[PDB]
This record gives structure tokens, sequence and C-alpha cells, in this order.
């Protein structure tokens, strides 16, 4: 279960430092359309994660950074945690704006399956990112530092339209 | 063994990428006393990683940073990669300058047995600790990226200067 490691890593090192402030980061950028105040984390469950967002669907477009934030992580001055906003788009109109982005761990639970002596086959890709979904939800449902700051998009391809799962997410919070 | 799926995301995620531009990123700063050529990772077996490196030792003090390194991943924009040089003292004098940092998946190590629903116990922190060393220790030697550029720095205190335990290995490279 190399997965479940890895969810913890990401909830230690990234969500539970980088939430709490998030919502006083977003409500900065506006004050300086309108960004939603949630971080959406797409979680792909055949473990590919482009690294341009753009390559992964047309309708999705970059649009600016967010101001970034800064800490002392383990000996590094001033480590940057930066994040980025989208604009997904629908029939050439803009249906919404976020902050939007994959989940890093999946890229490296398919690059571990690549290495000989990583001993991780790559047919339990699958297997390993449904854990780490599940592992991930559970945390962030008694993580105080997420309260209505988060939600997690999980994904299996069966042509197949990111923008609009994304899109399905951001209109439930409309609600 | 969370530390072997840490290890290898340790490589993965941070040391594959930045150890190819790192021998040129530190020329760069030097032309802009001398800063060697190989990235120092310390690795304490008790698991315990402050995050001001300069409260570790009074004798390690921090100096500048490197030139950041960009690259876009996972959806985020330029993810800002960046290192702080750090200036050991003996006696009052300087006897090095060189790129200090922790392993940051050791903190992480340590956090994991704090919580509940981790799983992991405090008292399996040495052990893990010492499968994330010998699992990374495997990992550079056939690691094409690295080469000569990275020195992994393993002690286990048993009163300790941590300085010494760094100048040691810098001087052994000046052979
Ligand atoms: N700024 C950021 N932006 C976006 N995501 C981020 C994020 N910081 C964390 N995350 C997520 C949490 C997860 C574990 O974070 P953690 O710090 S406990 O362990 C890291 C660390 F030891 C080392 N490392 C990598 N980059 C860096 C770096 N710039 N400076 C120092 N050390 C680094 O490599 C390990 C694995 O890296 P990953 O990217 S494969 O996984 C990360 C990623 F999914």
């Amino acid at each position: 279960n190399v997965a479940h490691g890895l969810a913890w890593s990401y909830y230690i090192g990234y969500l539970r430092l980088i939430l709490p402030e998030l919502q006083a980061r977003i409500r900065t950028y506006n004050q300086h359309g309108a960004v939603s105040q949630r971080l959406y984390i797409l979680l792909p469950l055949d473990c590919g994660v482009p690294d341009n967002l753009s390559m992964a669907d047309p309708n999705i477009r970059f649009l600016d950074k967010l101001p970034q934030q800064t800490g002392d992580r383990a000996g590094i001055k001033d480590r940057v945690y930066s994040n980025s906003i989208y604009e997904l788009l629908e029939n050439g109109q803009r249906a919404g704006t976020c902050v939007l982005e994959y989940a890093t761990p999946l890229q490296t639970l398919f690059a571990m399956s690549q290495y000989s002596q990583a001993g991780f086959s790559r047919e339990d890709r699958l297997e390993q990112a449904k854990l780490f979904c599940r592992t991930l939800e559970d945390i962030l449902a008694d993580a105080p530092e997420s309260q209505n700051n988060c939600r997690l998009i999980a994904y299996q391809e069966p042509s197949f339209s990111l923008s609009q799962e994304v899109l399905r997410h951001l209109r439930q919070e409309e609600k």
C-alpha cells in the first residue's frame, strides 16, 4: 500500500499547510470575474497526470496565479507554495473560474510502476489510486484544516470531457 | 513500509528533477566565497527535523538562496523549487559553504506517528528512518540524474555537534 503513505504525505506536507491560508489568499486576489473559494484537486483513477493542464482539455484555460505562500520547511528558507487559476469553458463561454490542480502523488505512482527496483507492478496502479482517493477522503473529513475549502474530484474514463466533470462539482457548490 | 514509498517519492518528485539542473544553478550563483557543487541532505535517524536550521546548530548560519527553478507540475504553472545556502562555522571561523537542507519526508514520518488513523506507531519511527535512508541510497547509486552532485548525511545522536558531522563529509570531498 504505497498510496496510503503518499496520501498522508499529501495532507501533512501540502493540504494541512495551504488550506488554512487558502481562503485568505483567494479573496486577496479578488480585491487586487470571481474565483471560487474551494481548491479543486483532480484525481484520475488511471494515474495519468498531464503536466500542462491546457493539453488535458482544450476547454480548461490558464488565467493567472495566486499570491504565493511562504514558510520555512526542513531548513529551506521561504519555500514557495504556488497555485494556478484556471477558467473552464463551454461552447466558447466562461462557465466558471477556480484554482485547479492535479494531485501530484498520482503522477509519482505512475512513475514508480516503470522503475525496476520500485517493486510496484503497473497492474496495481488502478487499485492504488482508489486507495489514495479513499484514504485522502478519510483525512479531509476529520481534518480541522479543511472545512468547505476543498473538493476532491475523482473520475475514471471509459471520448471524455474533463471540463464538464469539474463544472459538475462547481455547479453543485453554487447550491 | 511507509518509508519505501516516501523514498521513491523523494527521488521522483524532487531529486530526479533538481539534480540535473543543480550544478548549473550553483555556478550561476558564484559568477553572479565559494559554494560546493554537491547537495547535502541531512538524515537524522530520530526523525526530528527542525524548521529553522539555524536553531538546530548555532554554527549553521543562513547566507542566501540559489536562483530558483521553474517547471509545470501536475497543472501548477511554474512550480517553484528553491534551495538555501548555509555557512558552517568552527570556533567563529567560516569552515565552508554549501547548500544544506533536511529531508522533508523524515519530518512527515514524525507527523504520521502522532495521527490516530495513520496506523503508524511512534516506536517504528527509528526503523522507518533506517529504511528511508537505505532505500534512498539504493536509488542514487543507479540514478543517472545523480553523479557526484549529492551526498546523503545520516546520523544518530547518542551533546551533539551537527556542524562537525557535515564538515566531515565536506572535507572528504576536498580529497
Ligand atoms: N509546493 C507544492 N506544490 C504542489 N504540491 C506540493 C507542494 N509541496 C508539497 N506538495 C504535495 C505534497 C506531497 C508531499 O510533500 P512533502 O513535502 S511531505 O514531500 C516532498 C518533499 F520531501 C520533496 N520535494 C518536492 N518538491 C520540493 C520542493 N519544491 N522543495 C523541497 N522539497 C520538495 O519531495 C517530496 C515528494 O514531492 P511530490 O511533489 S512527488 O509530493 C508532494 C506533492 F504532492
